[PDB]
């Protein structure tokens, strides 16, 4: 199983090209790589003979182990070989995959699955002889960029000129909100580069930054490069002070004829969109079973008229997929939000755009997660949808900051609270109050992503008992960033919860001692639960007040 259709990381375009060569017999890089680079930066005499031999082949083929190889390291394949290090005289393992999928999503080489091989295409050649810096290798770039749907979504959420970040990119790019096309709040990111050090700006500017604001500064680069957008840094006014983001981006006029015409309001025909199986999905646990469930709905689509959701489930439900209505409709959502147009009138779906014939390998049980994502998409009638993801994120260790900031933004933005996500190691996750009730207090929470069940380890329950007692004692010696400012003077009763994918062992005898020690009530809340409480503050069925009686020293279950 392999995945594709996005890129993360920086490469030259004159190494895409490269890349691209070598797949074409006839070309110079071809004999280079195969005639030089490899009997020398590929020591291992056995693999060496068995890549130029393949090299050697009329009809040129290769296999993703052949171009990819392994890594930990030695030269293990074509692609390794054919491009040096930004300085060893070749490239890991990794960065030979960004730019196998780089090639790929541009259309320059095709996969043939099953055979797990590629072979380059029709364009491909013609991109591989092209003259360097001529104007027709900059057509032949335009155009395969134009069959590339997240570009030409990039370019439909810049078409009024707006002047966009990553981030107001990310959010509305590819299948948003799960794990792999995660976004950052904007508004919440420039808060931490407001009250940041001038040292670390630079990092949290640049580097911080979701799976689809990794894409959005990716495909926005490319686009930049060829003059169908313009990138330039936005300003703001962040009181805490200005900053700013360079990230940012903002359609031309070549960039709009190019919309113009792929959406259909020109002489000629739009640019056959290339759509693959292995795009549908990233890195989601069910992503075998989820991105066939998506390709059968473009199918559906595709050879269909105008659709009810209702008759688009009962076509899928006939290929043995019993989906719940808003998990099509959520599904249909990250199409449209990955470049196909999908126009939506009333109660009526209906496809209008041009894509080519991708194939579904092997044509699968639906896991135990993706079944409660599905019980709570069709039960949480007020939540959006996008925050049931959370129970996915919250068991991968690597996503504790988007869980930090969606966490504190559904607190906000659903629950009513005021305050705001702080993070980093000296203040907490988050700080909340509350405005007008009978009794207006605040909270001081701690997010953390763990697989299999936080137990509450003695260190996380340290670090809140720090918290609690800072805004206790509130010495700005021992915290000089005075963090507790954040809450409203006449506040004065206080709560402390740890939030988490879900809690299992002796997490209470951590509760009752840190309630012992700072006479605070706490809490415990699974991401299920903060769903449920969420979507009920809003059914009219639970109130802020209801909440605060939450907090007993134990696991909170509305």
């Amino acid at each position: 199983i392999r995945t594709f259709g996005w890129v993360q990381n920086p490469g030259k375009f004159e190494n895409l090209k490269r890349v691209v060569q070598v797949f074409d017999r006839n070309s110079k890089v071809h004999n280079e790589v195969k005639n030089i680079k490899i009997p020398t930066l590929v020591k291992e005499s056995k693999i060496q003979k068995e890549l130029v031999a393949i090299m050697n082949q009329h009809d040129l083929i290769y296999t993703y182990k052949e171009l990819v190889g392994t890594g930990t390291a030695p030269c293990d394949a074509i692609i390794q070989a054919t491009i040096a290090d930004q300085g060893k005289g070749y490239i890991d393992n990794w960065s030979s995959d960004g730019f196998l999928r780089w090639a790929h999503a541009l259309g320059f080489i095709e996969y043939i699955n099953k055979s797990d091989s590629f072979v380059i295409t029709d364009v491909g050649l013609a991109y591989s002889k092209s003259a360097d810096g001529s104007a027709i290798e900059k057509e032949i770039l335009i155009e395969a960029i134009s069959s590339y749907p997240p570009a030409i979504r990039i370019l439909t959420l810049l078409e009024d000129g707006q002047h966009l970040t990553k981030f107001d990119l990310g959010k509305n790019l590819g299948f948003s909100g799960e794990s792999g096309f995660t976004s950052l709040p904007e508004g919440i990111l420039l808060d931490t580069l407001a009250n940041a050090m001038p040292k670390d700006k630079g990092e949290i500017r640049n580097n911080w930054e979701g799976s689809s604001d990794k894409y959005a500064r990716m495909i926005g680069g490319w686009l930049d490069k060829l003059g169908l957008v313009k990138q330039g840094k936005k300003e703001f006014i962040i009181p805490t002070n200005k900053e700013f983001i360079s990230h940012a981006f903002k359609i031309t006029g070549e960039g709009l004829k190019v919309l113009r015409r792929a959406k259909g309001s020109t002489k000629f025909t739009r640019v056959p969109k290339r759509v693959y199986w292995e795009m549908l999905a990233t890195n989601l646990t069910d992503k075998e079973y989820v991105r066939t469930r998506r390709a059968l709905i473009l199918e559906i689509l595709i050879k269909a008229g105008s659709l009810k959701i209702e008759q688009i489930q009962d076509n899928l439900k006939k290929l043995g997929f019993d989906e719940v209505i808003e998990t099509i409709e959520n599904d249909i959502k990250g199409l449209i939000n990955t470049g196909i147009f999908i126009e939506i009138k009333g109660r009526f779906y209906q496809l209008k755009d041009h894509i080519l014939q991708f194939v579904i390998p092997n044509r699968l049980v639906k896991s135990e997660l993706e079944e409660k994502k599905s019980e709570l998409r069709h039960k949480l009638k007020y939540v959006p949808h996008e925050y049931i993801e959370l129970i996915e994120i919250a068991r991968n260790s690597t996503q504790d900051r988007i869980l930090e900031m969606k966490v504190m933004e559904f607190f906000m933005k659903v629950y009513g609270y005021r305050g705001k996500h702080l993070g980093g190691s000296r203040k907490p996750d988050g700080a909340i109050y509350t405005v007008g009730s009978p009794i207006d207090y605040g909270v001081i929470v701690d997010t953390k992503a763990y697989s299999g069940g936080y137990n509450l380890p003695i260190g996380q329950a340290d670090e809140m008992q720090r918290y609690v007692e800072e805004n206790q004692t509130r010495n700005k010696h021992i915290n000089p960033n005075e963090w507790w400012k954040v809450y409203p003077s006449s506040v004065t009763e206080f709560k402390f919860l740890f939030v988490s994918g879900h809690f299992k062992g002796n997490y209470k005898a951590q509760l009752t001692r840190l309630n012992h020690i700072t006479n605070c009530n706490g809490a415990v809340l699974s991401v299920e639960e903060l769903l449920i409480g969420g979507e009920m503050i809003k059914a009219g069925t639970l109130t802020l007040e209801e909440v605060r009686r939450k907090f007993n020293n134990g696991e909170i279950n509305f």
